Parts: structure tokens; sequence; C-alpha cells
């Protein structure tokens, strides 16, 4: 009969009761869990049955207590972080946590020695300070999360808490081997080797097991339980093998493992991510509840028999002293912390000083000191002071941190958030009134009690002259920035932006909204796609270094790796039969060099002819095998930075297009309109130029991230198609679940894609043109009459005023399109110049000047004309070319007229892509607009409408007023019309 | 140093490796986990370090092994049931599991005594049979789940497995106290008391703790961790208290607790539902992996030192015999099982015989026999035979159950499922082609490697004359049944149907598609809303039984409940001071009866004046206190049955309306069309009449379920409005998450609603009319000139041909509307008759005849005319009345023209509710349709269109061809127009 089940389940129900009954009160549930543990402990001191239960559970071995409870708490603290904000402010967190922890430990140690009546030496006092300085704020982290601004302060506090806990348990372990378990003597070399081993091989072992865990998690599909199991078992084996089998600091290993697993969260399937977050939260809640209950039981059973009034006075003065010590540490590190890019203000310094809640980590360290001291009074004093100051910090610091956050002014709700929430509440109320008015006129629910329904459905508000020229200029500036933030959020919710690209764009917009007259600039956005660092230099020097028999030699080296460990008995079996006869004399000298890299192999073979030779040969083979894996790793890091830079640039370009489309309704002054459009177009042109040059710098990695984004977009739209087939009732839940399972497996395989897809040849770029597509005869015709031309920097390719003489399929480099439509654009690889010129036979619109070395395909005008005259199938080349250019000319019109209905540009292009050009030669050059046509766009030519009421002669969306188009026929027009037919 | 962490995490990694590498192979991962446990055991027997690890973990105490691993497996088995399909087929599952288990146990016991060379008596042989007959199929259950038809066979197998495992551990525990731990001697009375205690107080204790857990889970909002903590702690404490503190069968308690918690899933939040399902799946996977690893270790360490060739021969012959025994048990219970409504076929009998996979439950029972036997050989033989039969059943039965499901014909994909999946694959393929054609013409992704993208995005197919008059009649019948199934799914997906109502309607349509010429009938659907049973009789007898001082007397009885337990020392403190002086002489005889229910209290007081008296008084007060709680429980059960019946009624009515709307396109023959519409209208009228009578039978419970449905609908549309504020970017993620948190809290509070809302007075029904709404002066006007009339059965309220004389707000009863529009309809409480007649001054359309006793309000025509003439505010009574009747005439037109775009009737009504009647007296009696009007519906009057091209003179949706309406004015028309303006 395991009474551990009784104590664990009773602690679970006591924690559930403490959580449920104490929601409205500001007092935490952990201190009342400590109180309930105190009553259970004195009941156990009276009653012998409860004595048996809490004796076999609460009087637990210290090593099993650490090994069970510390990995869960440390991994949840590392896994609950926003790791990107943690890594952006790694410097402040790191220097504050480590240096403030060590100086607070020394200050608490000398405070204990010069204050406490016990004759503690410096080692026990430093153990006391190591327990003392470990802070676990969770209520403060949640409070700073949900009160809006100063969001980075919460991440600073949480990361500082994680590193404070980790290195506090590290220095606690160092001084606990200094005091309790050994008292050995060693030299300075062994001491510095032990310090090196702990402080370095902690994070290195954690990084190694985290890399193995991430690699194994990335290759697992369609079973969640394996992923959850690997996460839990990897955490527990990391801590156990590091702490026991090695002398590695196991706490830092779990810190690094949790930070890496939270960093590479894309290797896990999203439902498993949600499960893992809630599961580790539940595990840490169980660990905290068990630790607090057992701390209360043992502190009222064993540690409360030696306390005195002097001990209580020491506890009060110690609490005041450690609060003052943390405040002085923060104040004396304030200049160096302010020299980093997120300088702490005095309000944030006060919040970090007062937000130092002690918790279960320090309680567990006091538990293992109390159990390690035995019958000595030092563990009793340790446990009493730690438990009392956890009580004091919890009560006073939680209640006054709510009060003090209210007092400082960091708890106020901002005016745009108030307006947005009030508008959302207004929209909710009109929707509820509309639903009530519909349901009152329902033939089945006509007699529901409507006062009870109206009382149950009430979503209340949770928050309850040249001078005016500058005023409208500023108001238009904030309105532009707000509209850009709405555009960024609209991009994110439609599966376009990444999460980090959203975050960087909205922080840049919120910073730009705070100064006097600046917008979201380009220079502060350049740092997202700044690839420059050690990574491109590594990539180029390793590519310069490189530039089935080899697999057999690598397999032989992998097999001969183990005799190195064997040699480092029949003289070790004749030295493994002379190392397999020198590995069959280096496989007959690599088959006589297959009948500098080979020179090193020849030198190694000469050394073998003349154990260290085996080590040199094995290390040279390992280097020659592991160099391309290092190339793949560097390519992956550049891919990871390049994806974030590309997504930030794409989000800025698309958002500037949205805010330029919706600028006509919002601002009303013409001068402010023209100025804001000028800054918008300047930023858009500069960002598209930088993205083109960044594409040119690394071609293969850019092709890889573009392919990855294309596969993600296609699989997202397949997911929406599966959802809309489910939602229309055509597919049941099980079959749609099977198809969603297939697309999720495909996305997980897309995550582990090659990070450097090699760039296609110009023939492969010529084959994959949109208006070419299939039709292999026409592809062969175009490839037979193609013409690859090479242009250097600065050479003008096309003039603005000359006749349309051919196409330009850009297969290399970046061009610039100066045009007096002033139309400026930077086209890039894969774009075709002059399709409208070669279709409409009109003299050209823009001149094209190279910005780098540009290779293009010159498909001539005569070849294209006889290509139109040659291929006239049901999909004709004329129809495909006019369809491509018709989509291109009709996207800004439907974008302009119906961006007010909340449609993005991508949804506009998907709505346009279902359309078709109509055959005007069929229906006697007149087309009627019945109810089946949704959006009808004229592309080229002149039109007369209805009973010839007026004429339309422009690229324009034909309005609802017009019923019938009649089409005039002359030369040099041959009009086109694009329709969309009713979903 | 806990080596349990090493063995648990190592078993977790080995189970993860065994799951990952063995996905494609049909051999299960549990048998290769047993193999890995065998290798770990032999290297444990060689190496002393692995000997230490597997010694301190695998050689575990039996009681703690049961108490840890059995609750998790039993609770996941009970929680993974579809409990509704389990409850529909409870009879076959219960008699098959119980009686087949006991007769298979006796057959295996006499098989062991008459076969095995060991001199086993009947108690040890019945222990062997109890271990042998416990089956745990999971692979067969999943295989039957994904393979289409015979869905009920998987639920039969799963429920039979759950009850088989539970009662098998029960009889195993009975015979394990018969053999091992005691050998005591007792009488027949104590034996039947022990049997009664186990077999009755198991499920009763499980029901009690399950009811407490469901009650505590229902009152918990806005935390998940509390809910999973309560679930896990309730499971473990139920098993521990039942097995240890009582002699209750703890396995049956966890079975009943899991079945009730899975039955009352609506008390848990849906995210916590998903987390709890995946969490208990993960826990049982960990338990299975640990059990199989430790079984392999102890089998190859201890159980394989006594094996012989005779033991192996006994193992194969025992496996053949127990397969034959299970088949014989199934075949000899086949007639009684066939007499129940889901009769087993020979194919299902063969699948159930061959699907008997032994597993971790029997492995754990053999583990505790082996550890309980000690150095005796009986535990070694037990563990060898059990582990060998688990290996044999796993390998042979899993591979041959796959090939046997293929052979028998139950794995064949049906033709409608094949057509739907192939059509869905075609929609995915055109959507992918459309997205590719869009992305090829993107200015940023123009150079992705498109062959790799097209290769990565391929969602392939997983499944690779009077005679012809009857042919089209049958084809139209299956086409209606398919379209009705589509409508039922569409109703479920928009948050209208319940899950069980979906399942019942779909199963009834699938049954109706199988016979010759039957449709989804009304009589087989009548059993969904058959309230009749013991519950209405209980409700009426308790309501006949009933028909702050009482709280003080109840508190006094609750305080004096404890001296009953004290009396059942100073003579028990003078008998608790004469039972607090007879509870202050029954509180001064209830304050002298406040200066039969009181007669019993007077008799109890006279008895107390003259311990058993105290017991009688306390039991009488307990009866009088918990009578109304019993009526609330009965009301809750009737509400739960009534909600399912009502939801099936609404689903059938709405789906028949959809399939009557879409019958014009589908069915092309006119005679088939008219006949099929006649059957649809007959079913619709019969179901609406039965629902009206069912509303009349229980008024308050019907008002409660209508209020609950109304609150659910309003909160669902508020959730959609929050989501559409999320997608439009007006609200960020945290603010919308706060609003979604509020609406989820409101739905959880809606779940614990009062089960019988009392019916409102007729004044309250008169106040909550849709065209009245607010306007308290108008409410007072109508109430002052209302007239309540009472009509009995059969009396005609309204003639067909007489003049329109007033309104009829039905506040009681059910009416019938015979009309020659043949229009037949049953109106109920809350509907208004004659609004169109009193607005347009026409003679009436239908005659109204009472079907029960009907109370109505006569708002006369003259009073309504002066109400029109009196109130002429900006919302006028004329505008509100015409808006209500305009919605009522305009929903079938908008539903008819635009149901082909996949809009339900509710979305049509919400689209119509945004509209407004235009003031036709303003714009010179002519209205121009610009692009801002979406749908324009004429309501009354005659109309001329555009340049007077034609005339429209009916209720009709004005088409896209019309540009301008000009309106003629004359007496007795005064036309109305309803518009909807652009979202």
């Amino acid at each position: 009969a395991p009474k551990v089940i009784v104590f664990i389940s009773g602690s679970c129900l006591f924690g559930a009761i403490s959580r449920s009954l104490f929601k409205k009160l500001p007092i935490p549930y952990t201190v009342v869990l400590l109180i309930l543990g105190a009553i259970l402990g004195v009941v156990a001191s009276n009653v012998p049955l409860v004595e048996e239960h809490t004796r076999d559970v609460a009087h637990m071995d210290p090593h099993v207590l650490l090994q069970i409870f510390l990995p869960v708490l440390i991994f949840e603290s590392a896994f609950a972080m926003d790791v990107h904000t943690f890594m952006r402010s790694f410097s402040q967190v790191c220097i504050l946590a480590l240096f403030g922890l060590v100086v607070a430990s020394v200050l608490t140690a000398v405070l204990a020695m010069n204050l406490f009546n016990y004759n503690w030496n410096f080692s026990e006092a430093m153990m006391f300070g190591a327990i003392m300085s470990a802070t676990d704020p969770v209520a403060v982290v949640a409070l700073l999360k949900d009160l809006g601004a100063s969001k980075q302060l919460g991440t600073i506090i949480e990361g500082e808490s994680l590193l404070n806990d980790g290195c506090a348990i590290v220095i606690f372990n160092v001084f606990m081997k200094m005091v309790f378990f050994p008292q050995l003597t060693s030299t300075v070399g062994q001491n510095v080797l032990y310090f090196l081993q702990v402080a370095v091989a902690g994070p290195l072992w954690g990084y190694a097991v985290a890399k193995v865990t991430v690699f194994f998690l990335s290759h697992i599909f369609n079973d969640a339980l394996v992923e959850i199991t690997i996460t839990l078992a990897a955490t527990y084996l990391t801590y156990y093998i590091g702490d026991i089998w090695l002398e590695v600091s196991g706490v830092l290993a779990v810190v690094v493992l949790g930070l890496i697993v939270n960093a590479e969260k894309t290797s896990i399937s999203p439902e498993v991510e949600v499960f893992l977050h809630r599961f580790w939260e539940m595990l840490a809640y169980l660990a905290n509840t068990l630790i607090f209950m057992m701390v209360g039981v043992v502190v009222t059973q064993k540690a409360l028999v030696a306390v005195d009034k002097m001990d209580w006075f020491y506890l009060i003065i110690l609490y005041l002293a450690i609060t003052i010590i943390r405040g002085m540490v923060i104040s004396l590190f304030s200049p160096i912390l302010s020299r980093i890019g997120y300088g702490l203000t005095w309000r944030n310094a006060v919040i970090m000083t007062w937000g130092g809640l002690r918790g279960a980590v320090g309680l567990a360290l006091a538990l293992v000191v109390e159990n390690l001291a035995g019958n000595d009074v030092i563990g009793s004093k340790f446990l009493f002071h730690t438990a009392g100051i956890v009580v004091l910090t919890l009560v006073i610091n939680a209640t006054t941190i709510q009060t003090l956050l209210r007092i400082l002014g960091m708890s106020d709700i901002s005016i745009p958030k108030r307006l947005a929430m009030a508008g959302a509440v207004r929209r909710i109320h009109e929707g509820q009134n509309r639903t009530l008015n519909m349901l009152k006129s329902d033939r089945f629910l006509a007699d529901a009690d409507w006062d009870i329904a109206t009382a149950a459905c009430e979503i209340s508000d949770p928050y309850s002259s040249p001078r005016e020229f500058a005023d409208m200029m500023e108001e238009a500036r904030l309105r532009m920035l707000k509209a850009e933030k709405i555009s960024y959020w609209k991009q994110f919710e439609h599966g376009m932006l990444a999460r980090e690209a959203l975050r960087l764009l909205v922080q840049h917009a919120e910073v730009a909204a705070d100064e006097k007259d600046q917008f979201i600039l380009v220079d502060d956005l350049k740092k997202s796609w700044q690839i420059k660092g050690i990574y491109p230099w590594l990539k180029r020097k390793l590519e310069d270094l490189i530039s089935a028999f080899e697999v057999t030699i690598n397999i032989a080296i992998v097999l001969n790796i183990v005799p190195i460990i064997m040699e480092f008995q029949k003289i070790e079996d004749a030295l493994r039969i002379s190392n397999y006869v020198f590995f069959v004399i280096y496989a007959i000298e690599a088959i006589v060099k297959i009948l500098h890299w080979n020179k090193f192999d020849a030198f190694i073979l000469v050394v073998a002819l003349v154990f260290r030779l085996l080590r040199g040969l094995r290390m040279l083979r390992l280097t020659k095998a592991l160099i391309p894996k290092l190339i793949l790793v560097v390519n992956g890091k550049i891919n990871n930075q390049l994806s974030l830079g590309y997504d930030v640039g794409k989000g800025y370009i698309i958002g500037e297009e949205e805010v330029g489309k919706i600028i006509d309704r919002m601002v009303d002054n013409k001068k402010i309109l023209r100025e804001l459009k000028h800054i918008s177009e300047t930023g858009r042109l500069q960002v598209v130029k930088e993205l083109g040059l960044l594409q040119r710098e690394h071609p293969g990695i850019a092709v890889s991230v573009k392919t990855r984004q294309a596969i993600r977009t296609i699989l997202n739209h397949s997911r929406e198609t599966i959802h809309e087939l489910q939602g229309a009732g055509l597919l049941d839940e099980m079959e749609a679940h099977k198809l969603e399972l297939t697309v999720e497996i495909k996305m997980k395989r897309l995550m582990n894609a090659p990070s450097s897809i090699p760039p296609p040849p110009p023939e492969n770029l010529l084959k994959n043109v949109s208006w070419l597509a299939g039709d292999m005869k026409l592809i062969d015709f175009i490839k037979a009459r193609a013409s690859l031309l090479h242009f250097d920097y600065g050479e003008v390719i096309v003039r603005e005023g000359d006749e349309s003489d051919g196409l330009f399929l850009i297969v290399s480099g970046l061009v610039k399109l100066y045009g007096k439509s002033v139309f400026e654009d930077y086209l890039t690889v894969g774009n075709v110049i002059g399709e409208m010129g070669v279709l409409t036979k009109k003299p050209r619109n823009a001149t094209v000047t190279c910005e780098t070395t540009v290779q293009v395909y010159f498909i001539t005008a005569e070849d294209m004309n006889i290509a139109i005259d040659t291929f006239t199938l049901y999909p004709s080349l004329e129809y495909r070319l006019w369809r491509v250019v018709a989509i291109r000319i009709a996207t800004p019109l439907i974008m302009e007229q119906m961006a007010f209905q909340g449609w993005t540009q991508e949804k506009v292009k998907l709505h346009l892509e279902r359309g078709y050009l109509v055959d005007l030669a069929e229906s006697h050059f007149q087309f009627n607009i019945d109810a089946t046509l949704e959006d009808v766009i004229l592309i080229n030519g002149t039109a007369y409408n209805a009973h010839t009421r007026e004429e339309i002669r422009s690229p324009c969306l034909i309005s609802r007023t017009v019923h019938k188009l009649t089409f005039q026929y002359t030369a040099t027009e041959e009009p086109r019309l694009f329709v969309v037919r009713n979903a």
C-alpha cells in the first residue's frame, strides 16, 4: 500500500481547493498551501496514522527530491519563455543574473555572519545566500504580461529569474559539497578543473542532448505521444546523466535544453506544442504544490522546535536586509544596464526590486539542507528562515506589487487600446442585439425566457493656419501607423507573415509612433535582413575549402573508430590484428588512388608504413567527412536569418501597399496625401531594392526560402479548401481529418527541407514561366527561338520611347524601371518585361537600367507574333498571355474598390485567378451582364454600355449600374474583358 | 540517486524508438518492447550495473505496481469510450463481458487442471483463467474505427474489453485472496456479504466520487490545471480509498468513474477536454511501455529458469485452446446476442473471436502472481504462460486480424465514400493548380524551384418505361438521403445541432438508405423525443408530495447529525448535554409552530418528550430537506433527455427545409418531385405537431431548453464576431483572447443553468414580442387594450374567408393552420397570427383550429390601427411590424435563390436582419439601386423597373438587371421595399 498516492492526491486536491477558493483574494495560493501543510503537519504530530502518511512521504531523501522536482521546474521555466525577447536582451539578463546573484550571495553571506548569533563560517553562509538569492516570480510575470505596456520588463524578469535559479542551484551545489558531503583537500588545478567542468560542461551537455532531441523530434510524424514522451524523457535523462553519471551541472543542462527546445519549436507539430505547453505548466503546478505542502509539513514537524524570538527578529531584519540588498544591487548595476539598448528606468528598477518572489526552488534547497544536516540545528534554522521569508515575500511582495504597479502608472490602459476594446464591445453589443432580434422571430424558440437570456449575454467592457496644418499632419501620421499595424495583423492572421516578422514590424511601428515626426523607417528595418556576420565568411571559406567508394572508406573509419577507444588479452588481440592489417593497408591505398586532400591521405599511409598514426588518420577522415555537414549547418543558420529578413521585408512591402490603398478615405488634405504617399513609395522602393540585392548575394538560399514559402502557401490554401469542403457538408469529419493529417505531415516534412536549394539553370527558369506552363511543343519553340543576352552594370537595356521589340525574362541580376507613367520599380529574377508592349503593340512605358550584372532572355517580337499565329488550341498562347497581363492590370482596380471590405491582396488575387477572359469573337461582339457574373473588368479597348448611355475607355471595373456591354470593332484595339462568375 | 528515473526514461526512449521504427511493419511495438526487455534483462543478468538498475525498478512490490498502473489503464479505457454508443448497446456488452468472462474462466480453469502437469487446484486454476480471459484490444479497435462500416462493432469490442478487464481483475482479486494472502475460514453469510460488498459497493463508490468530481468540475472557470489535477487526483484517490480503506472493488469504481466523467464531458472546458484526452492517452502509453519492459525483464530474469519443452507444448496448445474457447463462448451466446437490436453476424463473431488481444492488464496480474508466489514455481509458470500468450496473441492475432478484415469484406470502401473522397481530391487539385498559377505571377516568389514545390504539394487519393420510372424514383430517393445527410452535417458544423443529434439523424438516414423504398420516417425518429418513462411519474408524484427559519432548522439538523455518529467520557458529556437539551426542545417546538409535514414534526417532538427518537427526527428532517433536490435531479434528467429530443426535431425540420429548397435542381421528373415533396411535407408537419405537444407536456423544462439554446446561439455568434474582429485586424490577439475567455466563461456558466425555468406569465410573453421590444408607452397601450380569450379543444378560432379582425399572440396551447394558399402549419406559444392581415387589410389566408386548450390575446384591428396612428417615432410601429413580416416573407425568396452557394437558413436570416425598409415617402416614390445595395426584395405592391421595361407585381427578389425602381401610387397598396447594404 503506497501512501505516496494518498499524500500526492491529497496535495493535489488541497491545491485545487486553494486555487478555486482564493481567486478573488489577492493572497497567493502557495502561502495558504503552506498553511494547510502546517495544519497537516501538526495533525500528523498528534495523530499516528497521518504521522505514518506524512512520515513516509514528507521525510523524503534529498537526492530523489532534487532529481524528481528540479528538472520539471527548471524545464518549465525555460519552456515558458518567449525565447526571442530573451535572446534580444540576453546581455542585460545574463550580466544582471550572474553578477547580481554572486554579489547578492556574498552580501547575504556576510550579512548572516555579522548578524546571526549562530557561529556560521563563510561556506555555510554562502550556502545560505545561494538559497536566499534564488527568486521565482510567476505572479509578477503574469501581472506584467497582462497589463499592456512594459512587456519587455516581464521577459527581463523571467529570464533573470531562470538564470538566477540555475546558477543559484549551481553555487548551492558547490558550497554543499564544500560543507556537507565531502570535506576533501585538492590542489588549485583540480579546483579550476572542477569549476571549468561544471560551468562549461553544463551548457555543452545540455546543447548536445538538445540537438539530439530536436533532430529526433523533427523526423517524427503522426504520433503525438512519442513527441511528449521524448520531451519528458530527454529532460529527465539530461538532468540525471549530467548530475550523476558526470559531474556536469545538471540544472544548466536542463536550462540550455529547455531554451533550445523552446527556440526550435517549429520541429514539433502545433497540437503537440499546445499540449506540451499545457502539460509542462501542469507538471510544474504539481511540483510546486507538492513542494509547498511538504515544506509546510516538515517546517512544522521538525524546524519549529528550535525557533526563538531572536530568530523571529532575525527573520524580519533579514527580509528587510535582502530587499535592501537586491535594491542596491539593481541600483549599482543601473548604469551598465542602461548602457544596453533597453535601459531600465527607475520604475522598472523598482518593479524588479520588489518583484523578487522567493519560491519552490529555494524551498527545495532548504529541504535538502534540513535533511542533510541531520540532528544538527543548522538545517532547522535554514528551513525556518527560508520558509518564513517565502511566506513574507509571497504575502507582502504580491499584494504590494499589485498596489505599486497601480501606483507607478505602469498599470494604466493606453488610449488606442481603450478605443479598440470599446469599439469591439460596441460591435459585440450590436451583434447580440441582432441575434436577439432574429431569435425572437423564430418559430421554435419563440417562448424562451428572454430577460434571462439578455442578462446571460452581456459582454461588458473590461476597462469600464499653420498650427492646425501640423495638427492634421500629426494626426495623419498616427492614423497611417495605426493602419499599418492593422495591415500587419491582417497579414499574420491569414497565414502570410511569420510570428517574429509580425513582432518586429509592430515594435518598429510602436516605436515610430512615439517620436515627433518619424514614420516606420527603412534603416531600422534593414537590421532584420542584415545577413552580414561570421556566417557568410564561414560559408565562403568552406566552399573554397571543398572546391560509393568514399562511403566505404567512411564506413571503414567509423568501424575503426572503436579500436582507438580500445587501445587508449593476447596483447589486445595482437593489437586488433595489427588494426585489421592497417585497415587492409588503407583499403589497398584507396585502390591505388583509384588506379592536397589525397596528399594528406598519402602522408597518412606513409606514416602507417613507417597508434598516433591511427589517431591522425581517423581525425583526418572525420574532418573530411564533417566539413560538408558544417557547410549544411552554416547554410541552415543563414537560411534561418534570411527567412526572417525576407518575411519582414514582405510584410513591410505588402503593408505599405495596403496603407497606400486605404489612404484615400482616411486623410483628406491633398498636400498631406501627396507627402505621405511620397514617403510610402520611397520606403517601398528602397526595401524592394535591398531585397533584390539580398537575393543576389546568396542565390541558392534565396531560392530555398522562396520554395519553402511557396510550399507553405499552397499547403495553407489546401488546408482552407479542406476546411471549406468539410464546412459545406460534402466531406465528413473523419475523411477531412485524414486529409488534414496528410497536409500536416507534408508541412512537417517541409520544415526539414534542404536549406540551400541549388539555383535552376536559365532553361529551367524559361520552362516555368506562368504563360508558358505546359505545352511542350511551345516550350521547345520558345527555347529554339530564345536568345540569352548579357548586360553589365549601368548599361541601359530598354529605352522609354522606342518601339516594343521583345520580351526580357530576367534570369540573373536586378534591374530598375524608371518610367513616366513617375513610375519606379525594381524587377528581379523570373520577371518578364514587355508583355504588354508585345501584346498591345504600343510604344513602351518605362526604361530599364541594370543595377547589377543582368542576364535576360530576348524573345523577339516577330518570334512571339508567329508564336501567337502558330498555337491556337483551346488554351491558346494569346489567351494565356492576355490572362497573365489581365490579372496584373486588374489587381489594383479590385484592390482599390474592395479593400474597404477587409480583403487582402492575396485574397484579391485568388478571387481574380478563378476568372477567365471571354471569347468576344463568339457572341456578336456584345456581352450581357446577368446575375451570374460577379466582377467584370475591361482590360483593353473602348466600350459602350446598355442603351449607349455613355462610353468607358479605360482599365476600369464595370459598375453594377451597367447591364449590357456592346463592343465596337476597329483595328489596333481588339478588346479584352475579364469576368468572375459567382464562386 | 534514483535509478527509477533511469529505467523509466530509458523505457520511454525505447518505447519511442519502437514506435518510430516500426510504423510501416504490421508487427506491433509492444512485442518488440518485450523483446527489448528480454535483451535488457539478459544484459542485466550479466552486467552488475544494469543488474542494480533493473533490480531496484523491475523487482517492484506488487501492491504499489497495481496501485500505480491499474488506475491509469482502467481510466483511459473507460475515458476512450464513445459512451453513447456504449450505452445504446449496454445489454450485449454487459451480458457478453460478464457471462463470457466467467464461463471462459471456468473453461480455462478446468483446461489447466486437465491439461497441465502441475498439480494446480481449482482456486489457482481459476486465478489462471482470470488472468487469461482479460483481453486488451487497441490495434483491432483502431483498425475497426478507421475502416468505415461496422462502426458499432468497434464500440462493442471496446466496451466488452473494458468490462472484461474490470470484472477479470475483480475475480482475480477474489481468487488471489483465496490462494495467497489469507487462507481464512468463514461462514456463508460473510461470504455472500463479501460478494455483495465487492460487486455492489464498487460501482456505488465509483458513482459517488464521480458525481462529486463532476459537481466540482462544473463549478470551475478559467483554469485548466485545476481540472486536470482534479481528474488525476480523483482517479487515484478513488482507486486507493476503494481498494485499501474499504474492501470495495477499486477497478469497478474507476470504471464507473471514467464512464460517468466521459458521459458528463460538458462540465469540462473544450480545451481541457482535448488536453485530458491526449493526457490520458499519453499516461496509458507510458503505463503500457513500463509494464511491457518490466515484464520482459522479469520473464527473462526469473521466469525462464524453469521452462521446459513440455511447458512450450502447453503454451501453443493452451493458445489454440483459449482461442477455441472464446470462439465457442461467442457462438453459444450468439442467439441471445442476436435477439438484441444489434445482432452479431458471423463476420462480426469471427472478428470478435480473433480480436481478443491479451495485454498489459494480464501481464500485470501475472507480475503480481509471480512476485506473490515467492520462490515457488507457480508464479514462474504463470508469468511464462501469460507472457508467451501475450506474444502469440499480439503477433498472430494482429497480423491475421488485418488480413482477416481484408478477407471477410468488412474493409472494403463504400461507393459514396469513394465518390466523396475522389471529388474532394479533385477540389484540392484544382485549388493547388490555382494557387500555383497565382504564385508563379508574384513579384517576390517568381524564382522558386517550382518542380520541387509541385512535387511537395500532391494530395493524392488515399483510396487510389415503368422500369426506368422506378429507377429514377430510387435514384431520387438516395439523392434526397445524401442531400439530407449533407444538411445534417452542415447544421452540426455551424453550431446548431448537437453531436448526438447529428449521430442519430445520420444513422437514421443511413438505415433508411438500405431498404427498398423507405425514407427517414417519423415513427423511428419519435423515440428520440419519447420523454415517457419513470421520470415524469417521479416528477409528478414529487410535485404532488410538496404541494429563513427552515434554513435555521436545517442547519441545526446538520449540526446534530454528528452526535448520531458519536452515540452509535462523563457518559458522552451527559449525552451531549441531553442532545443540546433536545435541540433547544426542537427550537421551542419550531417557535410554537411559528406561533402532515408539521404533524410528523409534532409526533417527533412528542416522542422526544416521551436515541432512536433522534434518529427518526434527523431522518425526517433529511427527507424533508432532500425531497426538492430529488425533484431538481429528476428535472435535470428530463431536461437532458428533452434537449436531445428537441435537437433531433430541429435538425430534422431544418434539414427537410434545406432538402425541399434544393429539390428543384436535383430531381428532374415532375411526378417524382411532387410525390417526394409530399412525403417531406408530411414528415415536417408530423414532427412539428409532436414537438408542439411535447412542449405542452412539460412547459417549464421546454422553456429552460429553449432559453439554453437561445443563450448558446447568441454566445456562438458573439464568438464569431470576436473572430471576425480578429481577422480584420481591429483587435489584437490578447484583447480578443480576453473576450473569448469571457464568452467561454459564460458558456460554462450556461452549462450549470437551472434545469426548469418557470414559464412566464402571459403579460411577460406580451412584453417580449419582437415588434414590440422596448417602447414602454406602446407596451402599456397594448396591455391596456389587450384581451385574453380562452379556447378549448376543436373550436375554430379563425375562418379562412372572413375579414382580418385582429392579432392572436398564442400564450398557451397548440393550434393548426389549415389553408388553401394546401398550406398546413402548427403554430405554438409565442407566435402571432394575422400580422399580414392586419397590416395589408386583406381577408385572411388560413383557418386556425385548436389542437389543445389554447389561450390567445385578441389585439383588435381598431386598437392596432390607432396604435399605428399614435406611435410615429423614428422606429415606428408601422416600420417594426412591416420589418417583422418583411423578414418573414423574404427568407424563402433569399433562401430559394441563394441556397446553391451553401448558405443555411440561419445565415440567411442573419443576413436579412441587417437590412432595413427604406422610407419610400422620401425619395419621390422612386428608388435607384446603386452598387451599395446587395439584395433588394420587394415586399408588397406593384412595381415598374428601369425605363419602364416591364412590371413586377409579386413578392420577389429584384434581379441584377434592374437599375432603377419607379413606384406607382394608388389606394390599398402603399408598397414596401427591403434592402441590404453591402456588409
